């Protein structure tokens, strides 16, 4: 069936007091590989051991989740793993790649570098694996919704706060919605503003490209976001929003502090908006009648370390 897990739904009680209305966050933290990657990852992986057999490679350099997630599938699935990673990488990372038995390869200043360097060393009987752009994946991703339809006993919430890099997610959770018809369900796409390519795409009516761009939300970084998402957008109530590195550190910082997990600044962006009460400002409507459901992405570049910095830089 399936390489991903099914994860709770947990209220959040201090800020549904806070907000006058009811938080709910999808605790994505808890998928094998610590990631939302493991059920976009896993439907790809999956399908490509159905159709190509397990003499294939999967080769992987498209952003820390996303490796980690082909590295754990790889070892699941009996399939060799060939996974670059920049040079400078979190060790637990580089750490947990070695003991699925991967072939870790250093190489690059950045995760962009990283995937340019491992989209080369695709042999005849190697598969890429991207980090979003797939039908694979958005199908994976869907899964989300149909799990949230359950946990939530039909009654559709008032918006869905869903995290931007390359769109994949966001694109599942669209597919998802309009399967469960809950066509109507705003989902609040979030990014920071270092690397905002959904939302300058969706201003500009086509795919902007960007170059060079950081942020502390790594996962978020992106050049372009899929075409998909821009096409999705026009026919489902999707608002983009932009929050800043130091909105997304403070979440991470207060979501550490009030449910004891560390997450990646990548889903501390959609928990901004909580923690702000930016949420307020974008959906007026909002009263305790009312259901918010936050993806908690989870992540692993993260770390105590981090933590650090970001106390000392953004508070
Ligand atoms: C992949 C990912 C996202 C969203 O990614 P897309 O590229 O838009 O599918 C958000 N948070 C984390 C931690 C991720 O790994």
């Amino acid at each position: 069936q399936s390489l991903h897990v099914a994860t709770p739904l947990l209220h959040a009680p201090n800020l549904t007091k806070e907000l006058e209305c009811n938080v709910f966050l999808k605790m994505e933290n808890i998928q094998p590989s610590g990631s939302v990657k493991m059920r976009g990852i896993g439907a790809f992986c999956y399908q490509a051991v159905q159709t190509r057999g397990t003499n294939i490679q999967f080769v992987c350099g498209s952003g820390p989740n996303t490796v980690l997630a082909v590295s754990y599938c790889a070892r699941q699935l009996g399939v060799e793993a060939i996974i670059v990673v920049p040079k400078a990488t979190n060790e637990r990372i580089c750490q947990s790649i070695r003991t699925d038995g991967s072939h870790l390869i250093l190489y690059g200043e950045n995760w962009t570098a990283a995937e340019v360097h491992a989209r080369k060393l695709v042999r005849r009987n190697g598969i890429y694996v991207p980090s979003s752009d797939h039908a694979l994946i958005w199908q994976g991703h869907s899964t989300i919704v149909q799990e949230l339809k359950t946990q939530l006993n039909d009654n559709p919430p008032a918006a869905i706060i869903c995290p931007v890099g390359g769109g994949g997610l966001l694109n599942g959770v669209i597919m998802g919605l309009q399967e469960a018809d809950w066509k109507d369900v705003p989902v609040i796409a979030v990014e920071t503003h270092g690397s905002n390519a959904f939302q300058a795409s969706v201003v500009a009516g086509e795919l902007v490209i960007m170059e060079k761009n950081n942020t502390i939300a790594t996962s978020l970084i992106s050049k372009a976001v899929s075409s998909k998402s821009l096409e999705l957008s026009l026919n489902h109530p999707v608002v983009p929003f932009a929050v800043s590195d130091a909105m997304a550190a403070d979440a991470v910082r207060l979501f550490a502090e009030d449910f004891k997990m560390l997450v990646e600044a990548s889903a501390g962006a959609a928990l901004s908006l909580c923690y702000t009460h930016l949420i307020r400002d974008i959906l007026p409507s909002l009263s305790p009648a009312k259901d918010v459901v936050v993806l908690v992405t989870g992540g692993s570049d993260i770390s105590l370390a981090h933590l650090d910095e970001y106390r000392k830089k953004y508070m």
